[PDB]
């Protein structure tokens, strides 16, 4: 096991060791997007409620 | 094939496994996004909608 | 050059090649992240302006 | 050490580094993802103080 190989292999393992902390960064800043989509399928719902509300003044004032 | 070389490849290819099972794990998490895209811009096409709903609703009143 | 480790550097240049692929894969879904941020910022300027056509309608009513 | 393996390690190296690299470039992509939570939080605040006026209008009327 020459000195330089083994060396370049501790280099290999530093460099996968990074990738491998970054890629659990990135599963973390990933933890948001369920609730991004749960709040946008809300404000949907909620708009449609709003649009029958409208449709119903509407209704309302045309007496 | 020194042993210790054996070993830390053996090393390489399990943080390798890792990594490539990391970045699935991602692409399931990223599967939402165009849903995401595809509900904001209906809710943005609805707000229009009703913009439109509360203009009519202006014109009613001021008659 | 022992064959043994020839064929298992060949495993880790497939399984780095593979990574590659994969964070190209997930650059290309993260895409539609600037428009769906976009989208959103439209979104709440154009309910801010609904709001205040709301708060007109109260206002022309209250008369 | 052979230098037929010094160049697949170097080559190695060469993948780690793009890997590391677009790491970096998915972590940027990833930083407008508190925004867009932040703004459809904020969306969701609005409609409902906006359901409200609706609500409003809707009992001023009926008068
Ligand atoms: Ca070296
Ligand atoms: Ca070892
Ligand atoms: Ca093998
Ligand atoms: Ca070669």
């Amino acid at each position: 096991y020459d000195d330089e190989l083994f060396s370049d292999v501790q280099d290999i393992k530093t460099a996968l060791a990074k990738i491998h902390e970054d890629n659990q960064k990135i599963i973390s800043k990933l933890e948001s997007i369920p609730k991004i989509k749960g709040e946008v399928e809300s404000i949907k719902k909620q708009i449609n409620r709003q649009n029958i509300s409208i449709s119903t003044l509407e209704g309302h004032l045309s007496s």
